[PDB]
């Protein structure tokens, strides 16, 4: 039959690739509400008006002001429609701490959760998890997705290792030294349209990476030193899972996030016609080599926050949002990104207990900011 | 409660590590029964005293009458060793077409049939699979077990493709022309896999592949237009399935028959420790190029022979069987091989009817090993 599907963050890149999915596929989905911020009012107004969907929310007051017809506005707008709009999957796409309040509301719904916002899992932590019910949490990213495919391979139990891949970024086989110079610029900090100037920095300074590892172990239940990243310059193979016997299972497909997005929309089901495949029709190779964590230490750190539980991961990540922030105003240098980040988890034990609401994860992470604040000026 | 195991072709390279992993995994497996040629008599006897197993076949008659006391003699004692002992799984590690009668003994008892023997099914053809029930043949065959673990990663109508892998072999690259000069011994080396001297002749003339794409056909019921085969010398990657989606699912390992024939022992169980998993703590590439067709049409031929369907996969094996004989004993040349198969199977149009008793088959490979004969005569 036809998915009733939420998207919430519509006007970013994954919710409009999600959108264009699922007009391609009027047989298997069908939009039924849209959540935006309201910095791209005007899109989301044009989606209203191609889409025929009515039920959308804006969370920027003033943005609201503009329009006079939006049925949800104001502070938790998508919270509100989740909670008040019938649907078989919700799609949270949402940037930052304000996915997760969404995430809850959703999960209580007992609809599916295709979840690319990183906050409900990294901060959120053991409220989505007590929140979610087995299989409810479908994960977007590409990493992610190749895992749940690669899962299909095994029972749970005969699961030995998970295996992300990682690009590298464009630091890929530097030396310390090298990393010294690195400027914001070369970090992948343009203005471009689409994705905003963390991302690529995330990807460089190797972060990202650590909050997939996380995300991995809340996702799939497998410890921290079952969890391993390779580095895979050609980001072909998404991720692979090594079972009990010696076999490894792998996911590879040329980069298209539309694949993942697909299938995370359409779960257990795949989407024909989602993605272009492997082209074995010219010579080409799939490399891999490790990660020198001596020069790359935030998946170790990660591993280190992961395993102290807690709020520690919010702590990780605020610590890293505050670190990169003053990278990229030049207030400090590359490898003091990382850096920071392990002198705020070191003085963070605090954090360690389990949150009980989301205010006690904006604590977490109003501690992790002002914490990092300090590193970087020298107070 | 272990499976009991009769494992056909004890002695060989296939049988040798399957008695190694029974011997590993004694509350998984025992062994109750072995059978063997009689051409290496040391090793079937070390096999005796270490299993202690005395059901035992050997084909030779006057080998079996030198060792004394053995329960099943002469060219039917696999057969009859299969229908009179109680078994859970008949491993078939025999050689060569002449395994077909121990298959269809084998599938007629109700046991599960772990094939490493591809040849006693590409012979049968559908007089094989009638005799089975799904999923009753398990494959030995490291891209046919690579198959069956990647096909879980979605549901039958969703699969769009299967890729075969193939070495290349030693004269992966060469033209047709240093083909030409190739020797016996250069034919007897292989890059990855350590085999008997036929497997091995057949990874080198690409008619081994030939034979797993038919194969992959029976035993997968997938049309011969959607399976590709595709050169990775590293021998790796040992297959994968591209979905309707465009996902691909591989499954990967360094070379080593233990994964497969552990994992078609205790189907659908992995065996925990089998063999080696993939290291990724050191630098590695997995490499693909297309099949050079023109210079290695085996596998061209092996589609044409299965698409005409019937007795004709039989004619394709019975006549590399006699040709490939006649390369090892110095009487044709390297390309011969292959131009015999093409010249026996262009002449084969009576034999596209379908078998209705082993009588057909035996009938068609009979002429084929005589127009093969013709076909050196010849030259
Ligand atoms: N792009 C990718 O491939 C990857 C995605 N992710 C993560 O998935 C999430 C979504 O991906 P992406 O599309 O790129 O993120 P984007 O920044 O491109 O889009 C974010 C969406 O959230 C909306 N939004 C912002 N503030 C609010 C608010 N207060 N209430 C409601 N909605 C709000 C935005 O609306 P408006 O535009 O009007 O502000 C926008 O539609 C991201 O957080 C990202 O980190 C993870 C790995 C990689
Ligand atoms: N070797 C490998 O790695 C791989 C093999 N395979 C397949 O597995 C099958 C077995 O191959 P492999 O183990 O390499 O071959 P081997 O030649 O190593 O072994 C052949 C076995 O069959 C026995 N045998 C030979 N003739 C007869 C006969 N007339 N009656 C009964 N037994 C006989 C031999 O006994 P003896 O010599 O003692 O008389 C020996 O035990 C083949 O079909 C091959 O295609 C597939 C994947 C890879
Ligand atoms: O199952 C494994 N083999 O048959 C050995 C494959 C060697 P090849 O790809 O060169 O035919
Ligand atoms: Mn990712
Ligand atoms: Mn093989």
């Amino acid at each position: 039959g036809r998915l009733r599907v939420v998207v919430l963050g519509s006007t970013g890149s994954i919710g409009t690739q999600a959108l264009q999915v699922i007009a391609d596929n009027p047989d298997r989905f069908e939009v039924v509400g849209l959540a935006a911020g309201g910095a791209h009012l005007d899109t989301l107004l044009r989606q209203r008006a191609q889409t025929g969907v009515t039920n959308i929310a804006v969370a920027d007051e003033h943005a609201a002001q503009r329009v006079g017809d939006i049925p949800y506005h104001g502070s938790d707008a998508a919270t509100r429609l989740v909670e008040q709009t019938e649907a078989d999957v919700v799609l949270n796409a949402l940037v930052g701490a304000l996915g997760l309040r969404p995430t809850l509301a959703a999960l209580k719904t007992g609809a599916r959760l295709a979840l690319a916002n990183k906050e409900s899992l990294v901060a959120g932590g053991s409220l989505v998890l007590r929140a979610a019910r087995p299989g409810q949490i479908v994960p977007v990213d590409s990493e992610h997705s190749a895992l749940a495919q690669c899962l299909r391979g095994g029972t749970p139990d005969e699961v030995a290792k998970l295996v992300l891949t990682a690009s590298g970024g464009p630091f890929r086989g530097w030396s310390a030294a090298d990393l010294e110079h690195v400027t914001p610029e070369q970090a992948g900090a343009h203005p471009t349209w689409s994705m905003g100037p963390m991302n690529t920095l995330n990807s460089a300074s190797l972060v990202n990476k650590g909050l997939e590892v996380i995300e991995t172990h809340l996702l799939f239940g497998i410890p921290y030193d079952r969890i391993d990243v390779v580095v895979h310059p050609q980001s072909i193979i998404h991720s692979m899972v090594t079972f009990i016997d010696g076999s490894t299972i792998a996911q590879a497909s040329p980069p298209d996030m539309k694949l993942p997005i697909s299938l995370a929309l359409g779960w257990p089901r795949r989407v024909s016609g989602a993605a272009a495949a492997c082209d074995f029709h010219t010579a080409s190779s799939w490399e891999f080599e490790p990660l020198d964590t001596d020069v790359f230490p935030a998946v170790e750190l990660a591993r280190q926050a992961g395993v102290a539980g807690g709020c520690m991961t919010a702590v990780y990540n605020a610590a890293n949002e505050e670190a990169a922030a003053a990278f990229l105003a030049g207030r400090i240098g590359f490898p003091a990104i990382v850096g920071i980040i392990a002198d705020v988890l070191h003085a963070a034990d605090q954090w360690a207990v389990e949150p009980a609401t989301v205010d006690d994860v904006l604590d977490a992470q109003r501690w992790a900011r002002e914490r990092a604040q300090r590193a970087v000026s020298g107070m």
